[PDB]
């Protein structure tokens, strides 16, 4: 089994994401990790701490994150996307299980040194936990396994404004931290997640399935899939989070670019991704010059990934 | 005829152009504005006057422009590009032409309110001249009939650096000044331009022809080709201005997306073009909203570009 900690911001994709992680027999989740962006911090913990409990294992550790980005100030979250509470507005009762009493920054810390070498991070919102646990250790980039972010839009028109994705908007700051690391990251920008969507007939497929969530994810997906229809045109949903746990688990259901990439933190283009492919020459030096390059997911192959989205969501 | 104004910063493609643009039947070229890029502006003007003296038009005006960004600053010019006279190395003799009185952001106003819906402004180099232009002048993107800007690079790498193309890069706040305009405007990116070459034997093919300037323009574009093995890795040129050329002539040749683009005058993506599509209705309002849309060249029919250019060339 591969340890695996989720650093989330639950979130609709997102729980999707934990509740398929927790089926898969492949994976040992040693904690979660909470981040404001579809939801406040706070409410993302509410909903991880539900997780678990729905999921029959209220003894993994959730460690709440950081409140605001690395610059500061109140973040705006898109209630817009995923309802008030988070979770498309189920309004569900209060979990019984409690947070642990550890900063998300430091149970990342804690639990990359106690295992070196084999505990892997999948970013699933704003990368603000991860960019404090590289600032806080310096040796935790060495330590870490491999870091699968979701996040950014390479070569492609961002989901918050045409320059960014959401979670490298909610902390750009965070982001080019991560990125310039030298950590083995995996990054898979939404020009991969928005090729791998479920339709309204895949919806009421997982609705009528045998799944052991099917019931609470279609209703979840219900809120979801109501934002694509009114700001992409699309009837049904993006499965952005589920992809990328795919790249963790079938990194071969993909091809990756190697590159150096940088975040724009300031002006119009604030949230912005930027890879060098290095198959130029350039002239003098620029901001993509002297750092380690990262892996940067280029295709997918959609069936592949599709069905094996699907056998999780839809297994009894 | 269409009468034709070229803001350019000669330049060994620029040369192409200028030289094909004389030999083309459904064009009045009424003058030539200077801009610093390739070489500094009086470099630019010195080319422009012996390219109108070599292709038999002394009497055609050159108007020099700026010679530094809106911002002000001695610009750097891309001498390892198109050598340090800004045409390959020939260091030619002096022209016996001289340049007109008015500056190259007067004549753009003067001809322009003479023919008003007339003529068609071909941008080859940063925008300086056509800000000031429409600064000076708020009518001027009304009465100018078209501008067709070679500049950008449209979710594709840049070619001063991974953010931006060299034209942009130049002037940012001159070119977001034209992109928000108004004026009927055309933009053509490195992402086309690239796409359209001429191989060592498409030039070696250029030399054993009977065209005009075949001899003259094999010379020069020496220095040209060898840029492109040391940086791209490519045997050969991308005919960037001659394919902005085509786009005013036989914009039938490609097609286009309208849109919205702004350009990054500030970090690490200054000069970064981007393009608003309009295929996604956005929560909130952002530095793209309220703009009038241009149209940007999306795919090129790259076999009738090459016949189109290569007819002009090799015309006797
Ligand atoms: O359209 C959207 N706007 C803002 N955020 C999201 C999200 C969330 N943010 C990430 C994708 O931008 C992903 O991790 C998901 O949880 C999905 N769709 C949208
Ligand atoms: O590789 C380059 N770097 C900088 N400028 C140029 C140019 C000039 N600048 C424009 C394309 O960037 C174009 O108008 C041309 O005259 C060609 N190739 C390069
Ligand atoms: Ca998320
Ligand atoms: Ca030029």
């Amino acid at each position: 089994r591969d340890k695996l900690i989720i650093d989330t911001d639950p979130g609709i994709d997102d729980s999707m994401t934990i509740l398929m992680a927790f089926r898969a027999p492949s994976v040992e989740i040693i904690g979660l990790t909470t981040i404001f962006g579809n939801v406040d911090t706070k409410g993302a913990t509410r909903n991880a701490l539900l997780l678990c409990e729905r999921a029959g294992c209220p003894e993994v550790p959730v460690a709440e994150g950081s409140h605001e980005p690395l610059k500061g100030g109140k973040p705006r979250v898109a209630d817009f996307v995923h309802g008030s509470d988070g979770i498309g507005n189920l309004f569900l009762p209060a979990p019984s299980a409690k947070k642990v009493e550890e900063s998300a920054a430091d149970f990342l810390i804690n639990k990359v040194s106690e295992f070196p070498g084999e505990v892997s991070v999948l970013a699933l919102g704003p990368l603000t936990n991860v960019a404090l646990a590289i600032k806080r250790d310096p040796s935790f980039a060495s330590k870490v396994k491999k870091i699968v972010v979701l996040g950014g839009a390479f070569f492609a028109a961002g989901n918050v404004n045409p320059a960014a994705e959401a979670n490298i908007h909610g902390d750009p700051e965070a982001a080019d931290i991560v990125f310039t690391s030298g950590a083995d990251i995996v990054v898979v920008g939404i020009n991969i997640t928005t090729q791998v969507c479920l339709t309204d007939e895949d919806l009421l497929e997982l609705r009528n399935s045998k799944g052991k969530h099917a019931a609470f994810l279609y209703e979840m997906c219900k809120f979801y899939r109501d934002w694509h229809a009114k700001s992409d045109g699309f009837h049904g949903i993006f499965l952005h989070d589920p992809v990328s746990f795919t790249a963790v688990l079938h990194p071969e259901y993909f091809t990756f670019k190697k590159g150096v990439v940088r975040v724009e933190t300031q002006g119009i283009c604030t949230g912005h991704t930027l890879m060098d492919q290095g198959l130029k020459k350039w002239n003098s030096e620029n901001p993509w010059s002297g750092y380690k390059p990262i892996s940067v997911a280029w295709t997918v192959d959609v069936p592949k990934v599709i069905s094996f989205i699907k056998k999780l969501l839809m297994a009894p």
